[PDB]
């Protein structure tokens, strides 16, 4: 308690002392409160009017035109204490796979060259804005290094003044620009250095990219073995226990030196302790505190997430393969026989999963793992939209599986050769391309972040026929040397030809295509059936969809006039419908 986070909490009063006051009608029942102090102030979501104006027969969809407009009651929730048994499970399977993890792995520090490299091309770090503008302009100033320096000195005292996390089913916790310094120079390795890679970590998916995401599955599934499992959590950072914190800490056991003890320190001092400031409008700002739940950055909170999910699939398959009877207590025989299954098979059942952080899909030994249901409670990570004691549905079929928000089709080009493709209902992708967000986006800005989404679109939805026609004309739209931008791997961010780049991603670089001969044409790149484009939300059949792609190069001009006198392609004739 008070000792850790004592030293933050005193900082702040001091900052405050004119408003420091312990209200008596706090709403917290399972964060300790300290205090409370003055504050007035908080980004609503913006529509990118390149994009509305070429996706016309959208402007009548409320699926699309909703998601423009506009639980906190589960971070104010606890997690029991697991039993002895799954406490012994978690720790043996979490030791196992932190060797297996580093076996080709060196952890090491990330360096103020790295940290510094990030900030200058635009990385959501979780910073908040004071003393410095921006980001990158606190990396610029020697200043900053001496307060990272004197935070730094702190923690290999054992000790924190200024990691304090600030509030905003999701939920986003900044820290000051110096404290995320101190989180990636301690565990940045884990992203950087890609230990949940596919080839390192089995089940893992880091930097595999939407392109391969559906051949992943693929390839699960030709596993002897039962259906394939997708169970979501109910609010799985809310769900993290103290005992997952300190299976996840035991990385530091891979360490030494100077590295092993600021990894100590950010694990004890930031994550095992918090230190939180919430706007309530009732507006003053309270310093909450609790030891357990994720709250880190979020890519770190990506990799340990990727971690004790893997660690949580394990024991829920040793659960249904019948490695151990009860979770009350493991016996001297249990530990070993738990042991042994890792040592034996513990690589081949990681092969049976893909795992993106609280995302899983899993193809376990038999359907036994579908009612193997007491492990995965104990844990915590109770599953969303199910009763806690009902057996899991499975999948009959890779192709309908969720997993990162798509599901894949299996394709055949007319040369024979087979695509498999990421696709998601066709309202979702148009109406996430129709919004911006953040303040003072110029018309050029506008008009990049449009050509953003047709490139991803050319490259990942090629074979929506709505998506290949809205990608034409947006890239016919902007100025042909105009460069993409954004605020896993993105092959769409380049003003290379996109034939070019979908030839790289698709043919050259594709370890599942074996013929390599090249497309020499987007009419060579097939579209889905006509009924299942339909089924995943085509407006293809609609009078207005007809009206709207037959007056294209209307809208494409409507467009061209708002931006003005500049040099454009006409990607349309591309199409065999426009290619006269
Ligand atoms: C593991 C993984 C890899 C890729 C993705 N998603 C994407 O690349 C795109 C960018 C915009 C939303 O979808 N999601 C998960
Ligand atoms: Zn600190
Ligand atoms: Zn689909």
């Amino acid at each position: 308690n008070l000792d850790i986070i004592g030293k933050r909490i005193e900082k702040i009063k001091q900052e405050h002392e004119t408003s420091w006051h312990y209200d008596q009608d706090h709403p917290y029942k399972t964060w300790a409160y300290h205090g409370s102090y003055e504050t007035k102030q908080t980004a609503s979501s913006m529509v990118n009017g390149v994009v509305r104006l070429l996706t016309k027969p959208w402007d009548i969809i409320p699926m699309v035109t909703q998601m423009a407009m506009t639980f906190k009651e589960k971070v104010d929730t606890r997690t029991q204490e697991p039993k002895e048994g799954t406490k012994k499970l978690m720790k043996i399977t979490a030791e196992w796979l932190w060797k297996e993890l580093g076996k080709k792995k060196t952890p090491r520090m990330c360096t103020r060259e790295e940290f510094t490299r990030k900030v200058r091309s635009n990385a959501a770090l979780g910073a908040i804005f004071n003393k410095w503008k921006s980001a990158r302009e606190a990396v610029e100033d020697s200043g900053f290094w001496e307060l990272v320096d004197k935070e730094r000195n702190l923690h290999l005292e054992g000790k924190c003044e200024t990691c304090v996390y600030n509030m905003m089913s999701r939920a986003i916790w900044y820290m000051w620009l110096g404290a995320r310094f101190l989180e990636f120079e301690a565990l940045g390795f884990l992203n950087e250095d890609h230990w949940f890679s596919r080839e390192n970590s089995l089940s893992g998916v880091e930097g595999e990219g939407l392109h391969k995401l559906g051949y992943i599955l693929r390839d699960v599934s030709k596993k002897e073995g039962g259906a394939m499992y997708a169970d979501d959590t109910a609010g799985w950072d809310t769900r993290i226990t103290l005992e997952d914190l300190k299976n996840e800490e035991m990385v530091t056991n891979h360490m030494e030196g100077e590295h092993k003890k600021l990894a100590e320190a950010i694990f004890k001092l930031t994550y095992q302790n918090k230190v939180v400031r919430v706007q309530r409008p009732t507006t003053v700002m309270d310093i909450i505190s609790r030891r357990d739940q994720r709250g880190s950055g979020q890519v770190v909170t990506y990799g340990l997430n990727t971690f004790t999910n893997m660690e949580a699939q394990l024991i829920r398959q040793m659960e249904g393969e019948g490695v151990f009877k009860s979770i009350q207590h493991l016996t001297v025989t249990e530990e070993i026989a738990v042991k042994n299954w890792l040592v034996r098979v513990g690589r081949e059942r990681l092969s049976r999963m893909a795992i993106s952080g609280d995302d899983c899909v899993v193809k376990p030994l038999d359907d036994r793992f579908a009612s193997a249901l007491t492990a995965l409670n104990d844990m915590g990570k109770v599953r969303k939209d199910i009763q806690q004691w009902e057996p899991s549905r499975g999948w009959n079929d890779w192709t309908q599986v969720p997993f990162c928000s798509h599901h894949f089709h299996e394709l055949i080009m007319k040369d024979g050769r087979v695509l498999v493709v990421p696709c998601r209902n066709q309202d979702e992708l148009i109406g996430r391309a129709r919004i911006s967000q953040g303040a003072g986006w110029s018309l050029r800005e506008t008009a990049c972040l449009g050509k953003s989404y047709a490139q991803m679109w050319s490259l990942m939805y090629f074979h929506r026929r709505d998506l290949r026609l809205a990608a034409n004309a947006i890239c016919s739209a902007v100025p042909s040397h105009w460069v993409p931008t954004s605020r896993a791997t993105h092959e769409w961010m380049t003003t290379e030809d996109m034939l070019t780049v979908w030839n790289r991603v698709w043919i050259q670089e594709n370890p599942w295509m074996e013929d390599k001969t090249p497309v020499e044409s987007w009419e060579e790149i097939p579209y889905l059936g006509k009924r299942e484009d339909q089924w995943c939300g085509s407006l293809i059949g609609l009078t207005s969809r007809a009206t709207w792609a037959k007056n294209i190069q209307t809208a494409i001009n409507q467009v061209r006039s708002l931006i003005g006198n500049e040099e454009y392609t006409d990607y349309m004739p591309s199409m065999k419908r426009f290619r006269r």
